[PDB]
């Protein structure tokens, strides 16, 4: 009675759409096995790889665990935990025989509905491994911008109830509502391939939330760094231009230099004046400190206006005098607030590490976006490729449109990149004394 893509099922619950006795085929209808086997060789390298590497970190923050469970750093063992989790999902099909159990039913089609009645369980406990390791994940990748957040501006550590219960409440409502569905090519199960409404609202969603706001962490973030940073190079910058042309007024023979130098002066004394100290970066604009730094320019610039008032008029001995009385006064309103800032590379690294984490993750937004983006033309290439390919009765019937091979093998390789690259947290040139030192045994 079937006929390819559909196959025989005397399973009512497996019928497909309407037709009698007819279900969907386990392995994909939209791929050749060419295509299978390539993606399969593909899962195996990077997910090999970042299995491996995470476990290193995992194995070397235990080595350390007494000096690598104070923040911010414990956030990387985390982050590269649930990493670790996600690559053993994705790995479980390479087991021989694994594939076919994990995505087919019993009568050999693709599962769908799952959790379902009288098949077992091997689909969903895939699902939720993965799905649950994919949001505690980027859960703590949240806690991890948040941490490097707050740096400038400690111990309490009341993250773990919200990141582990945000993905178990997640895991338990797509298997609530089933609609844990299966895939060949990729080998592991997942949310609403067949209803990809559930695929936007239980893993789109949440990414794009964990994005705004992990971001928002990393925005704010550098702009604190920034803040920082440029208000120093501000200070010293016009200090020195400032102390240039007080070098220049001693030296001068006349009073077009004195009077321009005072000038250069002033104009560097303001823009110095605008500007919030590294020392001060914590403070209100309208805070007592703040105050101090803005009016002892007031006073500053008050000097420089008196030797102005003597070198115009061609006082040169006498405005080359205030140039002297100048430096009594940088020594107290300048030099105080000027330099005096480190950074440590603790959070120079976490601050790469926030940054490189956010774009992968970016990149596996982006996929399931368009993922769910062009799926219901996949679904209709399908539904017609099955009433075509049925209808062959005795080239015509062709899929019109598919998922790009390309957005996965581009997803797999962030989605898989990110764990390699959380991993070299602990590739720094400190690390490999610690296993030098836990080697003795
Ligand atoms: C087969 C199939 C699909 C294979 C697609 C999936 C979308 C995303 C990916 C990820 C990508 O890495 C590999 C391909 C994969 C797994 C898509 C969902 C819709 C459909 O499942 C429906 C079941 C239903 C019974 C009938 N109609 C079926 C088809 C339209």
């Amino acid at each position: 009675q079937c006929e390819v893509p559909l196959v025989r099922t005397d399973n009512p619950k497996s019928w497909y759409e309407d037709v009698e006795g007819c279900g969907i085929q386990c392995q994909n209808p939209l791929f050749t096995e060419a295509e299978h086997q390539d993606m399969h060789s593909y899962i195996a390298a990077f997910g090999a790889v970042t299995g491996l590497c995470t476990l290193f970190t995992l194995a070397t923050f235990v080595a350390d665990w007494r000096n690598s469970n104070r923040y911010p750093a414990v956030i990387l063992f985390y982050v590269n935990a649930c990493f670790f989790v996600g690559s053993i999902g994705w790995l479980a099909q390479f087991m021989d025989g694994a594939r076919r159990e994990i995505v087919c039913r019993a009568d050999g089609t693709m599962r769908l509905g799952e959790p379902t009645s009288n098949e077992t369980l091997s689909c969903v406990i895939i699902f939720v491994i993965v799905y649950y390791a994919l949001m505690a994940g980027v859960v703590w990748f949240v806690v991890l911008t948040y941490a490097w957040h707050t740096s400038f501006k400690g111990k309490t550590s009341y993250f773990h109830l919200l990141t582990w219960s945000l993905p178990f409440v997640l895991t338990v409502a797509i298997l609530a509502v089933a609609q844990v569905d299966g895939d060949s090519v990729s080998g592991i199960c997942f949310v609403g391939y067949k209803n990809y409404r559930y695929r936007a609202g239980f893993v789109l969603a949440p990414i794009g939330l964990v994005l705004i706001v992990g971001g928002y962490f990393l925005i704010r973030g550098v702009m604190t760094l920034f803040s920082i940073k440029s208000n120093h190079a501000d200070l010293e910058d016009n200090w020195e231009t400032l102390n240039d042309n007080l070098k220049v007024i001693e030296k001068a023979d006349n009073a077009a230099q004195v009077k321009d130098a005072l000038t250069k002066m002033r104009a560097a004394a303001l823009d110095a004046q605008k500007a919030t100290p590294p020392k001060l970066e914590d403070k209100s604009p309208d805070s007592p400190e703040m105050k101090d730094f803005r009016h002892g320019f007031d006073i500053l610039v008050g000097q420089i206006d008196d030797a102005l008032k003597l070198a115009n008029e061609g006082k040169v001995k006498e405005a080359q005098a205030a140039a002297e009385q100048l430096k009594t006064t940088r020594n107290a309103y300048i030099q105080k607030y000027l330099a005096a800032s480190k950074i440590n590379e603790t959070m120079l690294r976490l601050g790469i590490f926030g940054f490189l984490a956010f774009g992968f993750v970016l990149i596996t937004f982006s996929c399931h976006f368009y993922d769910f983006f062009n799926q219901a033309e996949w679904e209709r290439s399908f539904r017609d490729y099955v009433l075509c390919q049925a209808n062959v009765t005795i080239p015509d019937c062709e899929i019109k449109n598919r998922p790009s091979l390309l957005v996965e093998k581009i997803n797999l390789f962030a989605m898989f990149g990110t764990g390699i690259a959380m991993s070299t947290w602990v590739w720094t040139k400190a690390t490999l004394l610690i296993w030098r030192r836990t080697w003795c045994r």
